[PDB]
């Protein structure tokens, strides 16, 4: 299991709410009904549901990187290079609403 | 077995307001019929209303402490459940916040 840690911006860029998630190692939920995509869809649909002050699918999350800079992820091939950096079982991500 | 809630309330300046604590059950849930998904959630969201009556009744947020100490706003069941697996003892603490 990998809990992620969602951080919600507002204008000032200030924590405006915090959740988690219980996640699975596991590559992908289905193997049939996936057409594609897989962690990243999974996750922007908890980070939705647990973020309902915006929008359902309005809002791209950003990850740090090696540099620290923000990069508004949205595939599952950057879920993976994501992970990569956490070397402990929590990853966390910018959550910002478009 | 029972279990004490700790509740802080925090007004502008993150100050303590009030404090209260309320005696909890070990049990999962209270009712096995009437409930309707939640159990514990529900249940200390209901009493933190009527200790802390300075704020609305269901217009608040109850955020708790993780292993890194930032605080959580749970609102779940399974939220709890994991809440209580931080604390060792039989003293739950939270930090009570209106919306």
């Amino acid at each position: 299991s990998l809990t992620v840690k969602a951080y919600l911006l507002g204008k000032e860029e200030a924590a405006r709410e915090i959740r988690r998630f219980s996640f699975c190692f596991s590559p992908e939920p289905e193997a049939e009904a996936a057409a594609g995509p897989g962690p990243s869809e999974r996750l922007l649909s908890r980070v939705a549901v647990l973020f309902p002050a915006l929008r359902p699918g309005g809002f791209q999350a950003h990850y740090r990187a090696e540099r620290g800079d923000l990069v508004a992820f949205s595939s599952d091939e950057e879920l993976t290079m994501a992970m990569s950096y956490v070397k402990d079982d929590i990853f966390r991500i910018y959550i910002k609403e478009k």
